[PDB]
């Protein structure tokens, strides 16, 4: 009885996704069973993994996707109408859960933050800058962190992290707007890749002892360059490669093997659902707190309206967001 | 007084070194002064790191490399005549050392194995295996372990380290001497990469469930075929890249790094020398033992006559050799 | 005065244009002074050309392209209003011009073609086919003629003025109803270079003889299985090579230089703009009357809106087209 | 008659070694009619031959020409003593009927090598000749870039283009060929293998780009050379040395931007395909030449059909100054 949007991947992605890429359906849900209730977006989040999980969509299907949502009809006692829960059913507007596979916002989550950043600095994001930078880096204080897409959703929250730990953070964004931007939060410095005489130089003026940690969410020639100024068995947390995600030809070469070698250095990929349970709980507790304490600073680039979707996706792979990309429903 | 030969770099390398890259020049040693001592190569090795290092090299340099020596006329007491020591003054026939620079045998080392085991399983080869496999790799036991040059002096030590803590052995060798002899030690599976029609569904078959480690000494596109097939969580012990060292051209592609991630790959190089002290003795002590106990099988394959000591360095970069390569003076 | 809209270039393209990547500006052009014209676009060009010089322009410039317009005030007799001229003042409804760079229509231009051809088959991608075929080439009737992007505006008038000489046309496209439409056109052979199960087996398939000529649009890969397959002494007419404007990497292999060598290939690239004076005139006035006479049949793929003028640039790159790509104003 | 003979025992990998070769002693037939014997002289090793081997079965005989001498005669228009230009490969001895050999200009002087005729004035000096006044199309005063420029045929491409007015800028892997090649005049001549940027070398070789690009190399070198020809500018492809022993793939070609922009002439070509009248004017110039001393002849000799191999090996490595030759 109930109507819903829905997004659906028209066509596989060439390069980067268009528009024509993307189709719109209208349909109509099946009435709600005993136990089930009906779901209404008030949030979608975009996240560059979709560019590539979605080559294993079939033509027709539903784009994945996380959201913030709230109970507009229940037959769940436990869920009354009102209910604002984490749900991922992809790019929809409306959608059926029985209740299982829902995710209730931290007990202590309060009114002075949006409810948006369950999908970002304290949501999936914020926990993998969490996990990457202060297990897999395992920094302490005092180390040099090199942190790329600097200005982005991940990349923001590292780099303010490790300000709070007492690091050293060189950063790299996009625009010279990202660049301001992350100097007014203190990172100690901050360049535009895009427009650098020689990223090389940039790098070693930057830090001339080197590199103890490299959080890479870029991938490609520049994680090379900063390959050769990690310090001696410097750590890399391989979080993301985005420079490869809309690739139509070869991978670019790796990193000399002979410099991989003298410089011994530890590489560990990750994903940000291997942490469950209380040290996942803990890390989100972490994040809010710091968020009210103004340790770690929000922005969110907000797309107004469910039909922008795929425009704030393809907006966000090119790099017009500054903080976490989100669709405001 | 003494006269002596040296193989020295008369060109950089273009591609596979050939006979035209190299000199053979005789030299008269300076007569001895006090605390010195004239050492007579007895086994001299060659290693595929000098492919490499030969860069940083100055055209007519002689050529970096280790080898097990003998006093033959001695002022200095401390190092009497027939005192057996390794020692690295490059491709050269007889030296002059004062003692500081030079490394002693393990004092327990009988007459029933060859000395030249200290220049390879019992050596820098074995110890490269050993910490290689049982730290970078972490072996714990019952692990499947992908390596290549499974039959070259580090791969044949690492596969038998394997077999012996309980793990399956996968090993890609360059022949079908290589394939028999690795199957009769033991090694659980071993193929011919020169010749089967698929890497990728030789791997396949040898473990459908993956690998748990890969000790990679080949890099390059072999190893972008293994990486497909590591099990999440998977670990690889950076080693060598043999694939790269004798290229004309850039360097093949990487890895995709969307398997990299999601399967959330641990990947460190290390180099042999980092371990010293107590646990570089305790290793050669193990790697001795292992020897006499028949727990670790040894071959050599040996190049008569110090002249042909670049025919032996050419030799093994084209899968020569079945074992470590060694030049006997 | 007079307002006018204008696509600027706000980022530098990585891999294949965005959206975010041009910003349409609004301005007030100045008065005209004494001796110039006001010019309204009525057709605007996109081209291949243009991801390759957009390189060289600084962030906030106009891109750059020829358009028909028609003068709308006029303080210049030579230029009455209402006068149609080809200008090239890059993307932008409005524009002002001093006349010495302005281009009349051939005089005998008639009603009964659209005036968009001025910039396709009778304009400047015909020239490119006239010029590189009939000279570069030099067909003289006979020839087997090998042309990719054979349904784009060059390579659809190539294969065309081919089939008019005499000559037998593989035409290669990138899609099924580019290969429909052109088979329709009279072209000998046509496939679709997306789908085929082997190139060389392909063009082999389209003539075993070989190829006397290769009018080459796209380079990469697929020039270098067509020169496999050249006729000795066969002339290759290099036009474009649109297979790597879009590229994020490093250009793919050569040809091999044994089949170039052995096969004696004369290989010449050329630019259209090379020919001037008579020689252009006579093509000019050639292209027109082949039209009128039904020998070359004309397509357009027409894109209605100056705001759409970069979704045209971009359907093009991607193989929407069949035919000119234009822009209605 | 007895003949001994290099056959090809394995194909390449890389570069050729020694191991690839084995030498085999075999006993000829008698002479039918028609027939000679001939004793090899001289032996040319040559770059091509390292891709035509990939053709060849193994065990079969390496390719080559050689000048030969007839030692055995049933051929009445070939009495013995009578050198002529002969390919039976890599052999000693070797048995013709006639219809193959070519005699040398009727004009040849004692006062040149014999050897000559497999060099400067042989088949390397005629592609050369026609690589440079004909595809390349030098005309006087051109800038011309020539890679392996002291080899057989890049020293007297360097050295015709002189005579013609150019402005030559040559590159080779050694110091001893920049100090020869600097005597005999070239503008400018690097040694390619230590300059720190090819790219840099030779934009202040040449300021103003170059007008013709004799290329024997290709690869990444051309690649260079590329981005600094002059518009209209024309390339002979002679060869491609540095894939020769390849082992991986091919490097990235040129980039296309560059070559459409400048319009650039690029025309490869074999040696063989000038016959006849034009072949032999060829010849007749390039004798003329040396004799007038505006081509220098250097040539490196290795003694001995044994090491035939050797020098085979050792010239695709730039062991050799100027044409590499073994002298049976
Ligand atoms: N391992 C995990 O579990 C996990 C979880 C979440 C995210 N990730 C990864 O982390 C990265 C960041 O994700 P996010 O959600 O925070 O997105 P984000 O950074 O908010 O947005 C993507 C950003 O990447 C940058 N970018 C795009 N193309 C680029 C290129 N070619 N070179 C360099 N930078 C480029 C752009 O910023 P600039 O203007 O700075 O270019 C853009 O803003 C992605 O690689 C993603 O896959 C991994
Ligand atoms: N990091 C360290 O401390 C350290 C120390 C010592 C050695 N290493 C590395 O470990 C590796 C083994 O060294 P080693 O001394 O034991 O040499 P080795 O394996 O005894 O000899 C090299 C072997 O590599 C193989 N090979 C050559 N080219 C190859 C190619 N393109 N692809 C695949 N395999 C190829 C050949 O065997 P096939 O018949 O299987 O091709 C050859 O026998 C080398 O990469 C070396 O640099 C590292
Ligand atoms: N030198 C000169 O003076 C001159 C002048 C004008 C144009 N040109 C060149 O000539 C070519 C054609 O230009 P045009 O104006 O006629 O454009 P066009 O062919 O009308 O449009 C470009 C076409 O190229 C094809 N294409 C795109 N990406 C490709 C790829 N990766 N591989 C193969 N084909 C691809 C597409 O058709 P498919 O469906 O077949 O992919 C597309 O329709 C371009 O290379 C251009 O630079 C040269
Ligand atoms: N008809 C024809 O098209 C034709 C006929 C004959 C020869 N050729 C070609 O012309 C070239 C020269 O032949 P040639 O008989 O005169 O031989 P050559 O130049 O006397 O000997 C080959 C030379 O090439 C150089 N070389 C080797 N590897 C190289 C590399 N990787 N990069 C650059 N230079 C390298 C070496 O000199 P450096 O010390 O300067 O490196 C070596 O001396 C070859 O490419 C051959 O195939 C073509
Ligand atoms: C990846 O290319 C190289 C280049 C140089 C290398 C190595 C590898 C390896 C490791 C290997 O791959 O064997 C070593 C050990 N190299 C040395 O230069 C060296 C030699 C002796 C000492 Cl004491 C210290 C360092
Ligand atoms: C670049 O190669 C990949 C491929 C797939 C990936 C990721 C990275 C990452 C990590 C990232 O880069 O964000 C994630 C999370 N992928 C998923 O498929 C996925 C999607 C939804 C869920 Cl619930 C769980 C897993
Ligand atoms: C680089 O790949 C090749 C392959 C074959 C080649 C050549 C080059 C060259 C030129 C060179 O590079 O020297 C020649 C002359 N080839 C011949 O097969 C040949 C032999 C005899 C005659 Cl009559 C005609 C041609
Ligand atoms: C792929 O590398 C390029 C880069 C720039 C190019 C071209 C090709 C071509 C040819 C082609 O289309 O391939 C043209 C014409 N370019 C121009 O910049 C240009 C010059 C003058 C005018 Cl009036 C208009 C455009």
């Amino acid at each position: 009885g109930s109507m819903t949007k829905t997004w659906t991947l028209k066509k596989h992605f060439v390069g980067y996704p268009t528009n024509s890429d993307f189709e719109l359906k209208t349909s109509e849900l099946p009435p709600l069973k005993n136990g089930e209730v009906l779901l209404e977006a008030l949030f979608l989040t975009v996240d560059p993994y979709m560019r590539v999980a979605a080559k294993r969509l079939k033509e027709g299907d539903t784009m994945m996707g996380q959201q913030v949502a709230k109970v507009v009809e229940s037959k769940n006692v436990a869920l009354p109408k009102g209910t604002i829960v984490l749900a991922s059913p992809g790019w929809t507007t409306h959608s059926i859960s029985d209740g299982k596979d829902l995710e209730k916002l931290l007990t202590e989550w309060p009114d002075t933050i949006p409810l948006s950043l369950a999908l970002g600095t304290v949501g999936m994001p914020g926990l993998t800058a969490y996990f990457g930078l202060l297990e897999i880096c395992g920094v302490k204080g005092g180390e040099t962190v090199m942190v790329n897409a600097a200005a982005g959703a991940v990349g923001s929250v590292v780099g303010q992290i490790a300000k709070l730990k007492g690091c050293k953070v060189v950063g790299a964004v996009g625009s010279d707007e990202k660049v301001a931007y992350l100097q007014k939060l203190g990172f100690d410095v901050v360049f535009n890749y895009k427009t650098v005489e020689s990223l090389e130089e940039t790098l070693k003026k930057a830090s001339p002892d080197g590199y103890d940690c490299y959080f890479d969410n870029v991938g490609g020639e520049f994680s090379n360059t900063v390959i050769g100024q990690m310090k001696k068995f410097g750590r890399i947390a391989i979080c993301g490669a985005i420079s490869t995600y809309n690739r139509t030809g070869p991978l670019p070469p790796g990193p000399p093997p002979e410099i991989v070698i003298y410089q011994e250095l530890r590489m560990e990929a990750f994903v940000v659902y291997r942490w469950q349970g209380d040290a996942r709980q803990k890390a989100l507790k972490d994040l809010l707190k710091w968020v009210l304490e103004g340790k770690i600073q929000y922005k969110e680039y907000i797309i107004e309206g469910f039909e922008n979707m795929p425009a704030a996706f393809m907006g966000m792979l090119k790099g017009d967001n500054l903080g976490k990309t989100i669709v405001k429903a």
